[PDB]
């Protein structure tokens, strides 16, 4: 019937912010993405009502105009890929992701579609400034994202629900959070040393914030996803199945895991090595950028209509979810 969300904002010690360029870059980005005909009229109606750019405002509130607009275009592009592939079988979703992937990776490749052209335009923005390290890893993130979205579609169409360990590997990639973290070096204007990405403390912070985003998105989006038969790619479903618990308990377990990840993130922050004044300053800005993503994703979730409907503002305070019919 109903359940209550875990109180994730109460567990978040970070102070959220928004981007002052939101009004102008969002109008530009929304006009850009809507210049393409790719979604059904019903999907369009929800898409243009989802406040996609507001998510970017909350999660990259420090971005300068140029970089912020690029992030808006990118998140709008991801939402397009997501909503198109949601309505597709496994082979069609794999082809959709491969349009994005080839357009990103191969400067010659353009199959003529609206999605290819959209990807090429974001790509040209990214490549104005992105460093060789950031871009090389971004393309690797692109391939992992596409493979995970395609496999999500295959498993959805077959009814297969992954075991929790396999689910987390897949969800980390098909949530696109690694792509979004992958723009930090672009937004901040500087590549991190490749050695930083295999520091054990930095890896701990990276994965704790990525998982916080994944698990909080899952418990928030569960209602809308189960109502459209999409609940297989969701930790709530995985927990009910494999731990044999009911919905409120799975919700409670999301909250316990979120608190564990947040504690690990905050306690790990202090153990960060020091490499040099300039590297340390850049690393610190990257770590603050993960904090803004964790906090901004939470805040946006209660500002958009995407997960909670038109009464989303009230749900922020009651956390009471009534399950939607099919
Ligand atoms: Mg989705
Ligand atoms: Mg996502
Ligand atoms: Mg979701
Ligand atoms: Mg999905």
């Amino acid at each position: 019937k109903q359940f209550t969300l875990p109180d994730l904002l109460a567990m978040c010690p970070f102070t959220g912010s928004t981007n002052p360029h939101y009004a102008k870059a969002a109008a530009e980005s929304s006009a850009w993405v809507n210049s393409y005909n790719i979604l059904s009229d019903r999907k369009r109606a929800f898409f243009v009502t989802g406040s996609n750019e507001l998510l970017v405002s909350h999660t990259y509130p420090y971005a300068g105009y140029e970089q912020f607009r690029t992030c808006c275009d990118f998140v709008n592009l991801l939402f397009v890929v997501d909503e198109v592939s949601d309505d597709q079988n496994g082979q069609d979703a794999r082809q959709t992701g491969n349009v994005y992937l080839n357009a990103m990776r191969d400067p010659a490749w353009d199959d003529g579609s609206a999605l290819a052209k959209m990807t090429k335009e974001f790509r040209a923005r990214l490549l104005r400034y992105a460093g060789p390290g950031c871009y090389r890893r971004f393309l690797k993130h692109c391939e992992d994202y596409v493979d995970a979205v395609a496999r999500e579609a295959e498993y959805r169409e077959r009814g297969y629900v992954l075991d929790m360990a396999s689910f987390e590997t897949l969800r980390r990639e098909n949530s696109a959070i690694r792509l979004c973290f992958g723009l930090f070096e672009y937004v901040l204007g500087v590549d991190l040393p490749e050695g930083v990405f295999e520091d054990p403390v930095f890896m701990t912070l990276y994965w704790a914030a990525a998982d916080m985003v994944c698990w909080s998105n899952d418990v928030y989006s569960y209602n809308m996803e189960q109502a459209k038969g999409h609940s297989g790619n969701n930790i709530v479903t995985v927990l009910m199945r494999q731990k044999n618990v009911d919905l409120q308990t799975a919700s409670d377990l999301v909250g316990e895991h979120f608190a564990t990840l947040m504690d690990r993130f905050v306690t790990a922050k202090g153990g960060l090595p020091s490499w040099s004044p300039s590297v340390d300053a850049a690393v610190s800005d990257y770590v603050r950028a993960m904090e803004y993503w964790v906090t901004g994703n939470l805040e946006w979730s209660f500002e958009t209509q995407r997960y909670f409907g038109v009464m989303h503002a009230e749900i922020k305070y009651t956390r009471l979810i009534s399950l939607r019919e099919r």
